[PDB]
């Protein structure tokens, strides 16, 4: 369908454009294209108009938040991410089209295992188990948020999950 094309093309990596203009530049047009918002390293205001992006020096502006609510983001998005050594902050907020192989993609990806210390996901209506046991991977997690995600059935055993590989990790849970 058009609509499963047009979410596609929204998605899919232009590594030309990687190239031109650095990992960052080029997630960064990925979020907010796709109704996501990023915040820089060294910067109080968050980009959250397409439009607005810095044209800037080159690959300097280096993202440390994202928040990607009531975004199409989705699965081969993710790849955006690769090249990103910075990201520390991450919520997905009314992602109707992320999964579970959309959060192992993310968990996957070294440089985000090496940077990560906050992650929220709320009201994600296909995220399971499967797709949240997957963070464990974010070894530095420090803070997980998780919210109304009707598709995690077993929470006492994600929090028993976390107490042993991420001992440190602070757990807020708001489920069912
Ligand atoms: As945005 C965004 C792009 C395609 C389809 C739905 C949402
Ligand atoms: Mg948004």
């Amino acid at each position: 369908s058009f609509w499963e094309w047009l979410n596609a093309v929204f998605n899919k990596v232009d590594h030309d454009r990687i190239r031109d203009v650095g990992p960052d530049r080029a997630a960064s047009e990925w979020l907010l294209r796709c109704g996501a918002m990023v915040r820089y390293h060294g910067q109080q205001r968050w980009q959250k108009d397409y439009n607005h992006l810095p044209t800037g020096p080159l690959d300097k502006y280096k993202i440390q938040a994202i928040d990607a609510t009531d975004s199409c983001i989705m699965s081969i998005g993710f790849d955006h991410m690769e090249g990103l050594q910075y990201v520390e902050k991450i919520r997905l907020c009314k992602c109707h089209y992320i999964e579970d192989g959309c959060l192992e993609r993310l968990s996957q990806l070294e440089n985000l295992q090496k940077s990560m210390l906050e992650m929220e996901i709320i009201s994600c209506g296909n995220v399971t188990d499967k797709g949240i046991i997957a963070l464990h991977h974010f070894r530095n997690l420090k803070y997980l948020f998780l919210s109304d995600l009707p598709g995690v059935k077993e929470k006492e055993k994600i929090v028993q999950a976390f107490k042993t590989s991420l001992p440190s990790l602070e757990l807020k849970l708001d489920l069912k």
